[PDB]
């Protein structure tokens, strides 16, 4: 209805969390969904944990030790990411100097199966560009997949349209118009946004660099 009505559905306010191992999270929440952007601190143990809700993670920059059931990987920035299904214990180490800044998507959904790979961790794979110049890469489970996509400067654009496909997502680099039915707002790195079924978005990049952003579809839409 109103723009802030409207900016508080698909733009929600995130929340801090703070741990008291020095774990800084962002927390957005839209239903079912919630996205965590997680700053995890140089050396730090992330203790495992488990719980009903799936959860997507992925490591946007530095490089992450990461368990999931009695797997564990090395997650590069963008090249990884793994599905932890509902009850599946998982943890992690950041071992190195840097920080670690990491996504995770956390979902109950009713009528979603939550498969994952064997071992969790999904692979990553290119595709052609989704239009030309907009560069995407991807993660694919049954009822998921994950849309890495560069949005060029100087009106680099995805126009506007719906699908049944909810879909969600948070922008990882400079920033870039996104509008979701009658509220656009200027993404900066870590703003994410929700989607549901139906509901009208499109995104232009007016800024002199690209930009980029993680989208995630439930059920897939390109990768069926
Ligand atoms: O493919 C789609 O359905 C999209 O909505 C893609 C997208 C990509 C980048 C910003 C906004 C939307
Ligand atoms: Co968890
Ligand atoms: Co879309
Ligand atoms: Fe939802
Ligand atoms: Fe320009």
């Amino acid at each position: 209805k109103t723009k802030e009505d409207m900016q508080e559905l698909y733009f929600p306010t995130p929340k801090l969390i703070e741990w008291e191992n020095g774990v800084r999270q962002y927390s957005t929440v839209r239903g079912d969904t919630e996205v965590l952007m997680s700053y995890v601190p140089p050396h730090t143990n992330v203790e495992p944990h488990q719980h009903k809700e799936v959860q997507i993670g992925m490591v946007v920059s530095g490089e992450l030790m990461m368990t999931v059931g009695d797997v564990t990987r090395k997650m590069t920035a963008l090249e990884s990411a793994y599905i932890a299904p509902p009850h599946v214990p998982h943890g992690a180490r950041n071992d190195t100097d840097q920080e670690v800044i990491a996504i995770d998507i956390k979902r109950l959904k009713a009528d979603e199966t939550y498969t994952s790979p064997e071992d969790y961790f999904l692979d990553i794979f290119k595709t052609r560009d989704l239009l030309p110049g907009m560069e995407v890469t991807f993660f694919v489970e049954d009822w998921v997949e994950i849309m890495l996509a560069k949005i060029p400067g100087n009106g680099g654009e995805m126009p506007f349209h719906k699908h049944r496909n909810e879909q969600i997502g948070i922008c990882i680099g400079g920033g870039y118009d996104m509008t979701v039915e009658g509220c656009t707002v200027e993404m900066k790195f870590g703003t994410a946004y929700f989607c549901e079924p139906r509901e009208d978005h499109g995104a232009i990049n007016r800024s002199e660099k690209e930009s980029k952003s993680i989208n995630i579809f439930f059920p897939p839409r390109y990768n069926r």
